């Protein structure tokens, strides 16, 4: 029995019913704190300055309430949001968006983003996301107006410069002639100019009128085609980008990173300390600023949501000591997107409650209402990464991808596994996984995946060495047992784990985008296979050497050689999979 | 009974009998003609003005003779060679180094020339080839010793600029900071220069004083961490690798394109006229010129031997109108090495021809005696390319490779199969391989392999469009056909082909770089899966529609789009396989 709840709010928290609501809600626009609830006897006050902010206080509300409650939030974020990658393979689906704006009103985020380079379609650019998924403007319209009913605000973040691979590799006129070099558009050239605009256009069919328009890391901008016809100059792109945008009502944000009508955005996922991000603040207001934080799911199958708590801690701190006004949570999907979009809801909470509270008094409590589990459960969808030898402030370490796509027979990787501590680590945590999932309810998908894949890597993490053990020391029991019954049984989990990813995948996502971890992982199937054969070869007498286990196995990096730990980062597959070539002609 | 005969030649002769030899002859070194057979009635007098030349000479001997024989020929080049790609995942082993050397020189090739970007080991330079079956200095003195018994000239093409990209991928330090940007390696960087210096050095251990120091296609050169340190700078570059060149006593030559010590190689594989290739003679002579034609065998699995006899004969008319002394024959593999590596003996026998006669009068005469097979049987190969409606003379049309790695359920190709007049091409082609291949002997396994790729074409072709065609039509008949009938079936050819191709990689190259190949078609048969699974996911109610096939299929590119036939050029596996991203990050 609220009062004082418009319709919207009032239909607001009937499809946020998430949570449980227990009591009588006077609730009233205050800009006496962010968040109020004060009463007692199943009377409360809840107040808020933001309208978006009813449904964190809800929460909070039906989250204290386990009588006399007394709680006020001032946020230090005007604004705090949340963006997902659309644009590594994995465009997250309608029903999935939603879900996710419910969970994130919840919390306390503001603002919803969806970073999409080409995954929107454009009006006679119909190479723009070609079976790339691409949104429809019914689609973000209907995403948008979903945020809407709770007060929050889309904003699109979308490629102005950089970072369209997907849409210049095809070869039509007229594509290629907007092209500079890689993934870089031709500035200066009129028919760019006019895609922008269409982009704009594009965009300008949703009531937000923010955008962040990229303009991150274009190391080679005017060094191929432009060098050719005719720096400085990324500002004479720029303005006329912006001229554009304000053409169609958009105000404008965009990465800092190639550095007065925009604001810049720098963005961090690294850095371990106050002192760090302080300096970088220093040197960034030196040229109207966001902070872009990291909610780690871009490092392959698992993600980082221990160590996005970690550097969230000291960047909240920066943030603050600077004051920061908007921060955005960033979900990127490096490389294939196989990460699961609600991997990282732990992360999500984790920069909520130091926007509200400046700690982390009340995240598990406030979590569990949200997902109906424990922070520390959910948390342990990480387990594939959390290798007990790790300093929980190095970024990046991702066993969970190059353990999986590593080859057999060619292990190129196998310098940085330590079975004696990756073994057990693996095996235990698809048991823990599998108690998880059992609890999980809705969310259990995301942890069934992680169990199989554990499971898979307890295994594989030195079956590989074990071939070149027992094939340096002539032991036709151990090559013949590796060769007839554990390889075959390797593929077998690897189906399965195959099977859960590909319902993780639809259930979160569109079906476009799988087919690249269709062929990543048939291809692994394919190269589990030659080692089987070629052993079986070198079994029958018809082979001398395996030529492939002759070759002594080097470290795969020294980026992390000088440290006390085997692991390392690794997150491109094709140089997992392979030291051969596959994409260079 | 042979007479004027060393020791050398007489080895050779034998390693030699390839050939069938019946006679006396009278050998002798003469500048009377580059080849003289002159006699009767069992008594022949042959001489030769290069020592190499007795080869050919003694395959026209043995080839005329089948008594009163008078045979002169005055070849145009002073230098023919034939140059092997070792650089694309294909290595060619030992013994078929050996088996090519014994063919050109029957053939009349004096030179035999192996690409090796980084296929070759460099002291303390363990990242140089690493799983990349690198050459040992073992194996290329084994090889050059091997050609040497013959008085063939071995020249080493080697990369000293550009074209890198399977060394500079390894992240590790002394790697890293030999670079610029791409594959380009850091000009005026002093660990670059001793880099140079360890390949000369390990190139000196060989006996040839001659090679190819690339120095191709280095599109942005100086224009990343150049730029960022420190155009001309080429030149710069080049006079550091001559003088390191100069120190081991290397004579040198490079390609022309990015264009006194050095010769330049215009290079140029698809003219098909005098006029074109006349021209640009012009503009290269005006900067000691060789020429490098191309032997077809680097768009996927299948040769065009065609298309190389039609420019080889007008480049033959051009080189000898600008006095060109040297030519190369190039057999590229880009993009996996994928071709085999005996696939182009036509060209070769062609080329030789061309040189020695001006003319392919004895060209399948000579080419039977070599290779035990007449030419039009083994230029059979090339069917998987040879569509019917495609003109003889436009270059790089690979439907044998597009039509193999295209997707089933998002077929990006589709539109430039013309199933009609494609599907029995394929069907019959496979019939005619079958053929040949029992008549074809130790080059059987060539046409085993393009036999059953044909067959799975015919088949391939156009099941993406029945899918689509049987989907729009709500024909439940055929859907469930296709996806438990004719695409399990498509999977077990698929397999077939794979262990075909497998045999004939192993019988050729070493084992490195056949795991891409692996990769690929797991890729592949696991798409095959997927439609087959998605099918039945539509069959059995639980699917609203095939978002897939919902998807309007454009051109895949316009190169070719003003032509008559539907077929074009798509030669990178990655954008034939998925529109998706695989390689970006
Ligand atoms: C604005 C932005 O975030 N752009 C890319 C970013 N890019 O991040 C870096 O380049 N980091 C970095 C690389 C080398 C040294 C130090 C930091 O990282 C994300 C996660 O990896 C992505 O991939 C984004 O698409
Ligand atoms: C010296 C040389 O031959 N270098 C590359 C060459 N590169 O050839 C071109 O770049 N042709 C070309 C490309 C665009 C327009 C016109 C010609 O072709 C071969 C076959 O494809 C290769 O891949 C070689 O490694």
């Amino acid at each position: 029995r609220f009062t004082g709840l418009s319709l919207k709010q009032t239909q607001a928290i009937e499809v946020l019913k998430h949570i449980s609501l227990p009591v009588e809600v006077a609730v009233t626009q205050s800009d006496q704190a962010s968040i109020s609830i004060e009463g007692e006897e199943g009377h409360y006050q809840l107040t808020y300055r933001k309208p978006h902010q009813l449904y964190r206080a809800l929460s909070l509300l039906v989250t204290v309430l386990a009588d006399k409650v007394e709680i006020e939030e001032q946020a230090a974020y005007e604004d705090l949001a949340y963006m997902v990658d659309c644009s590594r393979n994995a465009v997250l689906n309608v029903a999935s968006a939603k879900q996710m704006i419910e969970i994130l009103a919840l919390m306390g985020y503001s603002t919803f983003e969806l970073y999409m380079e080409d995954t929107y379609q454009i009006e006679g650019q119909p190479y723009f996301g070609y079976f790339r998924g691409a949104y429809s403007a019914e689609e973000l319209q209907e995403i948008e107006a979903y945020a809407q009913q709770f007060d929050v605000t889309f904003v699109p973040c979308i490629q102005t410069l950089a970072h369209l691979s997907a849409f210049v590799k095809w070869g039509v006129k007229e594509v290629q002639e907007l092209r500079d070099v890689e993934d870089i558009l031709l500035i200066g050239e009129e028919k760019v100019y006019d895609l922008i605009d269409g982009m704009f256009a594009t965009l300008s069919k949703l009531k937000t009128r923010k955008v962040n328009i990229g303009m991150d890391e274009a190391h080679l901008v005017g060094l191929g085609r432009y060098l050719i016809l005719n720096r400085l100059l990324m500002c004479q792109h720029l303005e006329r980008v912006l001229d554009i945008a304000d053409k169609y009502g958009f105000h404008c944000q965009m990465w800092s990173d190639m550095f007065d009508r925009v604001t810049l955005v720098y963005w961090d996922y690294y850095q371990d300390s106050e002192e760090k991000y302080n300096r970088n603040f220093r040197n960034h207001h030196k040229i109207d600023l966001a902070f872009a934080g990291g909610a780690w799911k871009w490092i392959g199958f698992t993600p980082h949501n221990h160590f996005s708590r970690l550097v969230a801690i000291e960047a909240n701190k920066a943030c603050r000591a600077n004051q920061i006004k908007e921060v955005i949570v960033t979900g990127w999907g490096d490389n294939g997107g196989e990460t699961a979009q609600f991997s990282i809801l732990p992360s999500l909470q984790i920069w909520a409650e130091l926007s509200y509270r400046n700690d982390l008094d009340g995240l598990s409590a406030h979590f569990k209402t949200n997902t109906g589990l424990t922070v520390e459960d959910f948390m342990q969808i990480d387990l594939a990464n959390l290798l007990p030898d790790l300093p929980g402030n190095l970024s990046g370490i991702n066993p969970n991808r190059y353990v999986f796509y590593q080859d057999i027979l060619c292990p190129i990787l196998d310098q940085h596994m330590t079975p004696e501590q990756d073994k057990p680590h693996f095996a235990q945590a698809a048991e823990t996984l599998a108690n998880i999932k059992e609890k999980a309810g809705n969310y259990a998908y995301l942890f069934e995946t992680q169990a199989q894949l554990n499971a898979i890597l307890s295994s594989k993490v030195d079956v590989g060495r074990r071939i070149r053990q027992a094939y340096q020391a002539d032991d036709k029991e151990s090559l013949q047992q590796i060769a007839r019954q554990e390889l075959p049984e390797l593929r077998s989990q690897i189906e399965d784990f195959h099977a859960l990813f590909s319902h993780q995948w639809l259930k979160e996502n569109k079906v476009f985008g799988l087919d690249t971890v269709d062929i990543r992982m048939g291809g692994l199937l394919q190269r589990i296979k030659r080692a089987e054969s070629r052993i079986e070869v070198y079994l029958a007498g018809q082979l001398d050497r395996i030529d492939e286990l002759e070759v002594e196995i080097l470290p795969f990096t020294d980026f992390y050689a000088d440290k006390d730990f085997a692991a390392t980062t690794a997150n491109q597959w094709h140089t997992i999979a392979t030291a051969s070539t596959i994409y260079t002609t």
